[PDB]
């Protein structure tokens, strides 16, 4: 029996990636800098020479090409991998190119990520181990805060989906270049892009 990779995932060509790092950062300058975001700095850190810069508050980010992971597997160790591995579409798909779509970019206290509106096809990739569909997980992290896991951000954004379902979503507190900014509470933001950004990437795996 040969072993499984860490994980698998779609992983963005280098252009993507630099395209979409870099948009991430623009939404982490120009958050830190909207009024209605320093308005609520309390609810976002406990701590306390004003301004809080959101680049350096997610001081953990991705050391090489961005990524949406699928199904972490653990060498074959976690639960469920070599049955997501043994599925012809995931053979099939093996190094085979994707475009997934970016609908928003999202901030929590602890993740910064971009959310990833996932085609039927690239669905039948999402692994089947609430009231939202499959997939609504599906995200590129962007940064973690210093004690937090990658496995959070996913977390973090069907929490915020919750939010939304449930119209608690509110009135743009802001607009930005690239779309209106939103306030979900509890440190919680979201911009809705405009023009849903398409990033191409690779599907294979990561060995570690």
């Amino acid at each position: 029996k040969d072993f499984l990779p860490l994980y698998f995932g779609w992983f963005l060509t280098k252009k993507s990636s630099e395209t979409l790092r870099k948009a991430g950062q623009v939404f982490l300058e120009e958050l830190g800098n909207h009024k209605a975001f320093k308005k609520e700095l309390r609810h976002f850190i406990s701590g306390d020479k004003e301004k809080l810069e959101l680049v350096s508050y997610f001081g953990k980010r991705p050391p090489g090409v961005l990524q949406c992971t699928t199904k972490f597997c653990d060498y074959g160790k976690a639960a469920g991998a070599e049955e997501y591995a043994q599925q012809e579409v995931v053979k099939r798909s093996y190094g085979k190119a994707f475009k997934l779509s970016i609908s928003a970019l999202f901030v929590t206290p602890k993740t910064a990520g971009a959310q990833v509106v996932l085609t039927d096809q690239e669905l039948q990739l999402w692994p089947s181990d609430e009231g939202l569909p499959p997939g609504s997980r599906a995200q590129v992290t962007l940064g973690c805060a210093a004690d937090v896991q990658p496995v959070q951000t996913g977390l973090d954004l069907l929490d915020i989906l919750q939010q939304v379902k449930g119209g608690s979503q509110g009135e743009a507190v802001g607009e930005l270049p690239r779309g209106k900014l939103y306030s979900l509470g509890k440190g919680r933001w979201m911009l809705s892009l405009t023009k849903k950004m398409e990033v191409k990437a690779i599907f294979t795996g990561y060995y570690g």
